C-alpha cells in the first residue's frame, strides 16, 4: 500500500483505489495503473521534474529503502496478476529489486523529489509507475 500526497491530490495504484478515491476522482489510467483523487488537506510530497535513472525506493516487505538504477519510462509487457491480465503497461520503469504485491504504493524518489510508485515485480524485478510527466499535479 502507499500514496503520493502532493497539493490537494492523492496518487495511488489504480488497483488499490478505495471507494472514497473513486467518489472523489480526478484522473485514472488503467494502462499506467494510476488513479488520482482529491484531498481536503494539502500534502507534503514534491514531484521530480527530470530524466534521473538513479534513486531510492521503499520496499514494505523488507522495511527497507533500497538505492536502484531504473530504466526510462516505457511500454513493457507485464505478466497476468490478481489485478490485471498479461498486457502492455505504459509509463513503466524497471529496476533490480525485491517486490511483493503489498509493496505496491512504495515511493521511488531521486535528488529532485518523487519519481513514481511501485506497481509490479517478481524474480528480482520491480516496476514503478512514473508520475514525472503529470505536470498538473503541481497546480489547481
Ligand atoms: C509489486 C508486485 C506486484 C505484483 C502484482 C506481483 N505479482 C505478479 C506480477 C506478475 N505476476 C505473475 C503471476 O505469477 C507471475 N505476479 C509481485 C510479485 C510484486
Ligand atoms: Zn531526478
Amino acid at each position: 500500500s502507499g500514496a503520493i500526497y502532493v497539493g490537494n491530490y492523492r496518487v495511488v495504484n489504480r488497483h488499490l483505489a478505495t471507494h472514497n478515491d473513486w467518489a472523489n476522482l480526478v484522473w485514472e489510467d488503467s494502462s499506467r495503473d494510476l488513479l488520482v483523487s482529491s484531498t481536503t488537506a494539502q500534502g507534503c510530497d514534491t514531484i521530480a521534474r527530470c530524466d534521473c535513472q538513479t534513486g531510492v525506493y521503499y520496499c514494505s516487505s523488507r522495511r527497507k529503502h533500497y538505492p536502484v538504477s531504473f530504466s526510462k519510462p516505457s511500454l513493457i509487457f507485464v505478466e497476468a496478476s490478481e489485478y490485471y491480465p498479461a498486457r502492455y503497461q505504459s509509463h513503466l520503469m524497471l529496476a533490480v529489486g525485491h517486490s511483493e504485491p503489498g509493496d505496491c504504493g512504495g515511493i521511488l524518489r531521486c535528488q529532485h523529489g518523487v519519481v513514481g510508485i511501485v506497481s509490479t515485480g517478481g524474480n528480482g524485478l520491480v516496476g514503478f509507475a512514473d508520475v514525472r510527466d503529470l505536470l498538473w499535479l503541481d497546480e489547481e
